[PDB]
């Protein structure tokens, strides 16, 4: 399935035809109504252990760019909070807008941020990512909002390699990148059961959305918007507005880690 995207003729309103789960009971993203989310005093502390993370490569996949990690040992793991067991970091990517007033997938009281970072982790009890996405507890995604303001020093290494992966299918070596440089001070979060926000839209994700956004500069997000959805020697299509809008919450409760 090479067909879907974010255009008029292949974007989010069309996805249900090839991926009927698009209209399912636990789709993402959602609007987080802060007044309705309930503090859950039973959530255990969240543990984000990135000291031994080993980044390998950065890839333009025609939808976004992925910063990929070595997930063949327990090097960079997420556990605690709403999670049972140990989830290994496989990749991070972003979703962003053409304009600073849109780009996030989750919203907070209908507020849209300029972008959203997704750190994707898979449950080690399922052995590999492909097995994990078939299970209702297969993935844990840490979602972090981006606002435009001060630069994020720890993002600049990502920004500066984007020229080398301008078009679909281009990759570049991307070693020794430390994802701790992308985390806000507070790990206060909301959590709910949901899905991938891209086809195949599998209902395998425990979402952990941080309350505190990070800040990036106008120049940093401009470099995101100079990427291309197209392949090399194809007509230039700027990689912008690669976000899915909020989906129906249905029979779900959003829990808060904080009072
Ligand atoms: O599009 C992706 O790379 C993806 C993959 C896994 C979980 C969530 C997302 Se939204
Ligand atoms: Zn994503």
């Amino acid at each position: 399935s090479h067909h879907w995207g974010y255009g008029k003729h292949n974007g989010p309103e069309h996805w249900h035809k090839d991926f009927p789960i698009a209209k399912g009971e636990r789709q993402s993203p959602v609007d987080i109504d802060t007044h309705t989310a309930k503090y859950d005093p039973s959530l255990k502390p969240l543990s984000v252990s990135y000291d031994q993370a080993t980044s390998l490569r950065i890839l333009n996949n025609g939808h976004a760019f992925n910063v990929e990690f070595d997930d063949s040992q327990d090097k960079a793991v997420l556990k605690g909070g709403p999670l049972d067991g140990t989830y290994r970091l496989i990749q991070f990517h972003f979703h962003w807008g053409s304009l600073d007033g849109q780009g996030s997938e989750h919203t907070v009281d209908k507020k849209k941020y300029a972008a959203e970072l997704h750190l994707v982790h898979w449950n080690t009890k399922y052995g590999d990512f492909g097995k994990a996405v078939q299970q209702p507890d297969g993935l844990a995604v840490l979602g972090i909002f981006l606002k435009v303001g001060s630069a994020k020093p720890g993002l600049q290494k990502v920004v500066d390699v984007l020229d080398s992966i301008k078009t679909k299918g281009k990759s570049a070596d991307f070693t020794n990148f430390d994802p701790r440089g992308l985390l806000p001070e507070s790990l206060d979060y909301w959590t709910y059961p949901g899905s991938l926000t891209t086809p195949p839209l599998l209902e395998c994700v425990t979402w952990i959305v941080l309350k505190e956004p990070i800040s990036v500069s106008s120049e940093q997000v401009l470099k995101f918007r100079k990427l291309n959805f197209n392949g090399e020697g194809e007509p230039e299509e700027l990689m912008v507005d690669n976000w899915r809008p909020a989906q129906p919450l249905k029979n779900r409760q959003i829990k808060a880690s904080f009072k």
